DNA sequence: TACGCAACCGGTTGCGT
DNA sequence: TACGCAACCGGTTGCGT
């Protein structure tokens, strides 16, 4: 069809080609008769043929694995923002912690051949970890390993360590000491990582976990439900609570709001993640803050770099938590004796 | 690199061809050492090529609006399940109401030639009406009118009014007769819709609605918060509110627990969508349930069968809402009148 | 000066033998 | 029998004049 043009215009495709996209002097005269050659005719050039030839398609692609979750949703519309902003396109694409359904995704996408990779996979076992590898050669950035996992990509750190010790801290100096937590999966970093963070907060202060006092989520309200109610059920019960998520935390409110207990009256809470709406939780949500929109953004910088200036070096950045004072926690026993 | 392929199998492409895509027979002697070929060579075939070909990118694009907001969220995640259980690839983009970068995305989308395009984007005003014309030669369907606005596309209509209707009644027929709304954007189909559908069923029952009692949302737990908030303010205030969706309403609780009212107990609230996490609101979420997965399945393959069985008479399926009886509700002053 | 020739990007496919 | 030739899909770009 740029022939079409071409010849509509009375003119080489060549030129067509260099109008449409400004990339040697036109005359007027010429510029103007493509344009209204490509106007008449109704032209839209095609990428794919376009792509062909210069060799990148000029989109990226999330190999992601869910994105209705809050928290997932919230650094995808991040990214997404990006993408847009610098000519990009995004392949969103689910593999729901399922190796087969990653392995597709990730060959549909190097065969749709994605200028980059961003990877969202949650859990990392060493099957996945081969996978990645074997696509070493696509461009790609991890955005949620702890610490990295290997050299043959980017990573973007988040400190889930530092940002559990924070939430367990801030329990211990407003005067808590039996305290409860409901950890997100331990293969995960924000599920492990967070946990740790809080657990080296309470060893400092020799306080010790009851294990019948730490119950595991899995990042969905569900979960928070179950395991606050299981909690409280409790013959003897903490004073405040340490929840892995935001989403699952709304679920531990529900519950204990079912067996009618107080929050932070009767219980103390303390979130994880401050999505967009915890500050609607009722009561509003004390929680730890992931800059979300810095996590998305700085990933696609790591990757149009290695994109771009055709960087071959792993690079691992950090970004950093921080706590957001709500109303869903209450001083406790001890803080009047600190 | 098929030509290396070819080569290091001794054969042709034509045949290296045929063997990737079981096109036409081929010796298993012959069959194997490709696929040996292929391998050694860690050959992937490129899509792009391909597609300049056969004329089909093989995956779709999304023109959404906004991506974290539950609602549509949750249709998203829907729309992508779909898409990769056949094959499809999906293009996620947000024009935020906005018609430049509507314009773009469309643009992005034609030239990155797109089987097809699911259309959400809220509000459609004749600008954007004219553009979407521009390009009834790509396939599309619009997935949020309320029905059918224009003749170039398909439609899934969800009955918004009968929806709003539903909610009226229950409220009604549960004792309360000093109701208020807090509706979404008029310029939407959720948003006047529903508030209409409400509406006829107050008229139908002689009530009225001060205009005081009616506060416009723009679907976010703010305009929740604030509406709920400049209701429950006055002298003379509603025994039972209807919230235009789920999340806004999650965010009438929070006022109304911030202003020490109850709930149901002092306000009853009747909420829109019925959000996956709805439940797990506090108290759990009484509301008009939207069928979002199948608003997204069916979408697609309204567009698939366009894609595939060419068909080019538009098409408009409807899909229904229902009430999910949840704890936010309360009898009122005339139930037992009745 | 301002522009055109023609080869190539990596696959697919109608005819052949 | 089982397979190869070569033209084409729609653009881009190095040399020319
Ligand atoms: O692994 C996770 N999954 C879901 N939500 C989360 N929020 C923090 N970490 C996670
Ligand atoms: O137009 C809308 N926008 C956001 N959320 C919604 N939920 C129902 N309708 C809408």
């Amino acid at each position: 069809t740029i022939k079409d043009v071409a010849k509509r215009a009375n003119v080489s495709t060549t030129t067509v080609s260099h109008v449409i996209n400004k990339t040697r002097f036109v005359a007027e005269e010429t510029r103007n008769a493509v344009w209204a050659a490509i106007k008449e005719l109704h032209y839209s050039p095609s990428a794919v043929a376009r792509s062909l030839k210069v060799n990148h398609t000029k989109s990226i692609g999330l190999l992601a694995t869910s994105s209705e979750a809050a928290y997932f949703a919230e650094i995808i519309e991040a990214v997404e923002k990006n993408c847009f902003q610098k000519g990009y396109t995004l392949i969103l694409g689910n593999a729901w912690n399922n190796l087969e359904k990653q392995r597709a995704y990730l060959s549909m996408m190097a065969q749709k051949r994605v200028d980059g990779l961003l990877v969202m996979c949650s859990e990392y076992p060493e099957p996945l970890l081969a996978m990645l590898e074997e696509y070493r050669h696509i461009p790609m950035v991890v955005m949620d390993w702890g610490e990295a996992k290997a050299d043959f990509t980017d990573a973007v750190i988040d400190n889930a360590f530092e940002g559990g010790y924070m939430a367990g801290r801030y329990l211990i100096e407003r005067g808590h000491r039996e305290i409860g937590v409901i950890p997100g999966p331990l293969e995960r970093n924000t599920g492990a990582g967070r946990l740790a963070g809080f657990m080296k907060a309470m060893e400092e202060a020799m306080i010790k976990v009851p294990e019948s006092w730490i119950v595991q989520g899995d990042f969905e309200p569900e979960s928070g439900y179950r395991a606050m109610q299981q909690i409280l059920s409790q013959p003897h019960r903490p004073t405040a609570v340490f929840c892995g998520g935001d989403i699952m935390a709304m679920g531990a409110l529900c519950a204990a709001d079912e067996m009618g207990l107080r929050v932070p009256q009767d219980v103390s809470l303390i979130g994880y993640d401050n999505v967009r709406n915890a500050r609607y939780f009722t009561p509003a949500l004390t929680t730890i803050h992931q800059p979300k929109d810095s996590l998305g953004e700085t990933a696609f910088n790591m990757l149009l770099d290695r994109i771009v200036n055709k960087r071959e070096e792993p690079q691992s950045i950090e970004v950093h938590p921080r706590l957001i004072e709500r109303r869903s926690v209450a001083d406790g026993p001890f803080r009047d004796y600190r």
